[PDB]
């Protein structure tokens, strides 16, 4: 029943092991009430590592790079004094994880009291006992100061983990002596700016005084600028119990104060704090899991799974107001008529995500795509012809290129009534680029193999919504151009098996057809951005059938995919050609199916995910967390690819808004999305003697792992609902439909799935 339990908020929260946060959030929610560590921090604000937390943060971003995004409003109790804007280093209070909980819902910590007067403040002694809990808009503080204190917070519009642009605030004092705040505060990351308002009303009297760019604290109630804040002084006498309540709105600070007299009315810390981790239950209990001694001894794999289901549901946000509706990038106030509008986004990333959440959440991913057809539908009504990029966003956002892909996974999924998807279309056009004059008549852009590959993806996704809105002509263009990377990128005999056996392999091509120079294992030669040739090669995951001729047949296939993984070498952690730690080549443990060895797709789907592994590329040039460069650990490394720790994931292997999180679910499910925008999902290796998803009208897809252990983990025979069932692929309509998918487990590879009917590829469907 209690599944909140089994999650660790705290798993991905040290150092470069993630860049997750231990927030109190809700489920997909906008106010992420985070800890702020100091003077080190992960990319959320939070380094597990760090000995002191200043206060309160209530925006964010989960698992980006960067030095991360929101980390907007921060609040920081304190019995010290101030005469000026205050210095931050005086906002730091010792802290220790032993006076420290949190899930899902919450967080709490013990904080050393701190007092004195401005850059004088320092350890005092006592204890701030805070408490923060969140609703999807609002984040809740219950403080408890030491008796004989002059209680007060600091509320700092300034603070934010990338880039603070503007911020404002005005002070009302109410009949009962309370204080509401309330303003704007616009940052920035990655590619555009984005703001949000906001409300915060104490719950007990309180007097203030703001600051702005001056740096002066004044007694007036109206600061607008870039560095703002204000300060709340509260009575000795309220020092047992000292709140706030904060609300954020993307659409204006009125609708802040409505939706935060909807979503908390007069309900108590407690009440609210109750009522989200009820919500997160039903939000996990959506898959309930039956995990045996053989396969779990510890009981920490399911606590992962568990954890990796809470970090599934964070991004996009609930960008929507109570009243249901938004803002558009045209600045204006939109309905969300019928649906809930989700934004902030960082598509290039985490695209494949997407296609997990319709399995578990059929009707949340609706609305995520509806959103994301909302999003390019308004940037075409602008009439600008401009990017995304070049416009104000309603939260905190990223990324948006492969948004074509996840639209056509819906699509292709069978999902229909997208309102607005013909205004989309040529905003995801636009975003999706052609291929200039000289480049079509070659095929491909010159010396630019990743650029082409993407593309490729692209436009089979854009060709799926071609077909969608009845463009057919564009549609079999679009094909057509998908084709190209593969035919023409795909260079014969670029690697020779032990055999002699000539495998093609994606290398970068000059504008007169010479092959150029590369070599293929090098972490970004070839004008790659955070991968080496051997991880793009697998890029256009949509034809399979095409890339497997390219390669030279099926022979030369099959001895590639065993090359990739370094199966000729076992124990030898430099041939591991294949990437843990970022996404690129995702989904290339699962591709051993297509050539027909599907045992070691699921040696492989168990050993990453739940098993030391050798790990030989790291997500980035280099990383001062362990011995590394030029892309690689240096040496490579026998470890865990994601632990039951606050190092989380791989040094460098960022979550990206919940990426690694979900191919840990879809992994320990055993259903993997090779080809985003499709309707097909991969077999791998069920980690869990039974796995049930529970759909809303109450139908249930079972999928069962007879035998299941840390030893069996490859497939000897299954059946689907009964029936003898020998494919290596399942159709989304399977899955939703409720079907009862039943394997029994080995501790041998079998040749079950090795008379697979073919899965999808564009050019032979
Ligand atoms: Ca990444």
């Amino acid at each position: 029943a209690d599944y909140a339990s089994l999650v660790d908020v705290f798993v991905g929260t040290e150092g470069d092991f993630g860049n997750d946060m231990p927030a109190a959030q809700a489920p997909n929610g906008l106010a992420k009430v985070n800890p702020r560590t100091t003077p080190g921090r992960n990319n959320t604000g939070y380094d597990y590592a760090q000995s002191k937390i200043s206060g309160f943060t209530h925006t964010n971003l989960d698992g980006v790079g960067g030095s991360g995004g929101g980390g907007d409003l921060l609040v920081v109790p304190t019995s010290g004094s101030y005469t000026a804007r205050p210095g931050t280093g005086t906002y730091a209070h010792p802290f220790s994880h032993d006076d420290e909980d949190a899930g899902p819902g919450f967080y709490s910590v013990g904080l050393g009291n701190v007092a004195g007067t401005d850059g004088a403040i320092t350890g005092a002694p006592g204890t701030i006992e805070a408490e923060v809990a969140a609703a999807t808009r609002s984040g809740v503080h219950r403080y408890a100061f030491p008796a004989g204190s002059t209680p007060s917070l600091v509320v700092d519009l300034e603070t934010n983990n990338t880039s603070r642009r503007s911020s404002s605030v005005q002070v009302e004092t109410r009949a009962d002596g309370t204080v509401e705040l309330s303003g704007q505060v616009t940052g920035y990351f990655y590619n555009a700016a984005y703001t949000l308002y906001y409300t915060a009303r104490t719950l007990q009297p309180a007097t203030v005084q703001t600051w702005g760019d001056d740096d002066r604290l004044v007694d007036a109630t109206a600061q607008d600028g870039v560095d703002t804040g204000a300060i709340l002084t509260f009575d000795p006498a309220d020092a047992g119990e000292i709140g706030l309540q904060v609300t954020l709105s993307p659409v204006s600070v009125e609708q802040a104060r409505i939706d935060q007299q909807v979503e908390l009315g007069d309900l108590s810390f407690d009440a609210i704090r109750d009522r989200t981790r009820a919500e997160w239950n039903a939000t996990l209990g959506r898959v309930a899991i039956d995990a045996s001694t053989a396969t779990d001894p510890t009981g920490e794999l399911q606590r992962l799974f568990y954890t990796h289901l809470y970090r599934m549901f964070a991004m996009p946000m609930n960008a929507t107001s109570t009243s249901g509706t938004y803002r558009g990038v045209d600045g204006a106030v939109h309905a969300a008529q019928g649906f809930t509008y989700y934004d902030s986004w960082a598509t290039w990333d985490d695209f494949r995500k997407f296609s997990v959440i319709a399995y578990i959440d059929p009707a949340l991913y609706r609305d995520m795509v509806q959103s994301l057809v909302y999003l390019f539908a308004d940037a075409e009504a602008t009439g600008t012809g401009g990017g995304l990029g070049g416009f104000v966003h309603s939260v905190p956002t990223v990324r948006w290129e492969r948004s074509s892909v996840v639209v056509a996974d819906a699509i292709a999924k069978g999902f229909d009534g997208f309102d607005r998807l013909d205004e989309a279309y040529p905003a995801l056009q636009r975003l999706v680029g052609q291929y200039s004059a000289d480049e079509l008549r070659r095929g491909y852009v010159a010396g630019n193999p990743g650029a082409s590959v993407q593309r490729g993806y692209d436009q089979y996704g854009l060709s799926v919504i071609a077909d969608e809105l009845g463009l057919t002509e564009e549609a079999e263009t679009l094909r057509e151009q998908a084709s190209w990377p593969i035919e023409k990128l795909t260079k014969p005999g670029a690697w020779t098996a032990a055999d002699g056996t000539q495998v093609g392999l994606l290398t970068p091509r000059a504008a007169d057809g010479s092959w150029q120079s590369a070599d293929h294992a090098k972490f970004e030669a070839a004008g790659l951005y955070q991968g080496t040739l051997w991880q793009y090669h697998w890029y256009d995951a949509y034809d399979m059938d095409a890339l497997v001729e390219a390669m030279g047949g099926h022979e030369a296939a099959r001895l590639g995919m065993r090359h990739m993984f370094g199966e000729h070498a076992p124990d030898d952690g430099k041939a591991m050609l294949h990437s843990n730690a970022n996404e690129i080549d995702l989904q290339a443990p699962y591709l051993f199916n297509y050539t027909g060895e599907p045992s070691l797709t699921q040696k492989w789907a168990r050993a990453i995910y739940t098993k030391e592994t050798w790990n030989r590329y790291i997500a980035t040039g280099s990383s001062s967390a362990v011995p590394s460069g030029g892309g690689e650990f240096t040496p490579p490394l026998k470890t865990k690819v994601y632990r039951l720790d606050p190092r989380g994931m791989l040094p460098t292997m960022d979550n990206d808004a919940g990426t690694m999180s979900t191919m840990f679910v879809a992994a320990a499910v055993g259903l993997f999305p090779v080809t985003a925008g499709s309707s097909q999902f991969q077999v791998g290796s069920p980690f869990f003697d039974s796995t049930t998803i529970t759909y809303d009208d109450g139908s249930a897809f079972t999928v069962t792992a007879d035998g299941v252990s840390e030893d069996a983990f490859y497939v000897q025979s299954a059946t689907l609902d009964g029936a003898t069932f020998g494919n290596t692929w399942v159709d989304y309509a399977t899955v939703v439909g409720g079907a009862d998918l039943a394997f029994r487990m080995g501790e041998q590879p079998s040749d079950w799935g090795t008379d697979t009917a073919p899965a999808f590829s564009m050019s032979t469907a």
